[PDB]
């Protein structure tokens, strides 16, 4: 609160970055704290996803949490770094209508981008269905006519269960609806990323998430196959809970945190990167006027 | 699962017990579970980790309404016993039994309470409120929240001393704190003659880089200690974790180097029982 850019300043900040020449590369952070630190490393953009959102709040990735839930969280990534933030919204959460409410909810935290899929959603009563091209071209027309100025990442999973050729269709068919960009999730080979690259007229995203269906490229490779984003979805919750596992094992069997030490963000570093420097300038430079 | 009156009466019989009680401080849900799955019995939700984790200074700022909603999120994982640090109260006599109510509802095991004055001026620094004053919040979360475990936390032995420390967390049992919090004891000396002059459970700050050396939890329990926390230990290593993972992200352009250093799916998968959400779906659809 020491301090900036709208909705439009921040979206069009991530568009700018998207068509420039560097692949950009969007680390997923699932709270504030992990946003702060992916700004301090250097980082230019900021991803938001379900399944580490979820995960951090103890709830799995089954659809459980609601639109403004993911809203307040997209907030507190905004509010602490004021970078473009890319926000998984699945299937924009119910109908044309929930998605428009979802949309607009995006924008009112300051959204830079939103990211929704064409699984079909609620399943029937562990399995990847899809909803017809018009039924996701529809809430894409949604987005566009009650947010404009959102920018708009498109995921299909039709690669899996349909077929190579017809998640190609289906992109193209959502970019001339209004999607920005396309996420192609479990494209098999660096040649499908170059068949899908220059048969869709779109920039196209990177899963990067580890122990999936994607082999670990760099990012430098990832540019070179086609792609002009590239994601690390969930690593931020990753690290986290492998170390709150090695420091919380250790207090029980040892009676002491003295051994993780090392491994651990000092006094002075969460100060700094928490900004109480700025809070005390701002209170003090009151103070003496 | 279980309701308030049940874990709040956990949380004490787990104080009455010869062995020490460890509360590792859980900043959101995910270290909770994990928490519960090391083995720990309760959990404890710092002001100073819970602002860090949303990008804020502990500076007072956040409303008691934000630190209940994390505050259940920790009790809906786990079921377990949560020591939720409220600072002050967050206002006056009457914003206290707002938020011991507030607490409850979040089924909330116990609360603690602060001698600090709030806000400070506009001019780093400390300062305390009277010792009426602060009885008269315990007594209000007595009265409007009877349901509730209540540890004070006074920090006069830095500004005032030991001997007002101690007359005043007396005062603060006579006002009905369960336990006492005396920050920032000396020495060991300072333990014992504390110790043996309050009458009541005494809990051991253990956060890092302070002014307290690295006692293990048997090691304060033979100076008088029945419960001992550990704040913003979560936050901290969870904070240079995501540190080492995105400066090697940025600086190599991927994440290869540091899969040693991750949670697995599966691992991440029996961690938010999954299986559990799964058999509940079978189990309402082969049912009928």
């Amino acid at each position: 609160v020491v301090n900036q850019s709208t909705q439009e300043e921040l979206a069009n900040r991530f568009r700018a970055l998207v068509e420039a020449n560097e692949i950009l590369q969007i680390p997923g952070a699932h709270d504030a704290m992990a946003a702060l630190v992916a700004r301090n490393t250097g980082f230019l953009a900021l991803y938001l996803s379900g399944a580490a959102y979820t995960a951090s709040k103890g709830l799995p990735d089954l659809g459980i949490v609601t639109s403004t839930e993911v809203a307040e969280r997209a907030r507190d990534l905004v509010r602490a770094t004021d970078l473009p933030v890319l926000v998984d919204i699945d299937t924009g959460f119910g109908g044309v209508l929930n998605v428009a409410r979802t949309a607009v909810e995006m924008v009112e935290a300051k959204v830079a981008a939103v990211q929704i899929e064409d699984q079909q959603l609620p399943k029937k009563c562990n399995g990847k269905k899809l909803v017809t091209t018009e039924e996701l071209v529809q809430k894409i027309k949604a987005i566009k006519e009650v947010a404009p100025s959102l920018y708009i990442v498109a995921r299909t999973d039709a690669r899996g269960v349909e077929g190579l050729d017809e998640a190609i269709e289906r992109a193209n068919a959502y970019v001339k609806a209004g999607a920005d960009a396309i996420f192609p999730e479990a494209l098999q080979s660096e040649e499908e990323f170059r068949l899908f690259n220059s048969k869709v007229n779109a920039p196209l995203l990177a899963n990067m998430t580890e122990f999936g269906k994607t082999p670990y490229y760099s990012a430098e490779e990832f540019a070179n196959m086609g792609f002009q984003m590239v994601i690390y979805p969930v690593t931020s919750l990753r690290v986290a809970a492998k170390a709150y596992e090695n420091v919380f094992t250790l207090i029980k069997e040892t009676g002491s945190q003295k051994d993780a030490l090392s491994n651990m963000q000092t006094r002075s570093e969460l100060y700094e990167t928490i900004s109480y420097h700025d809070f005390e300038e701002l209170d003090t430079g009151i103070a003496k006027t």
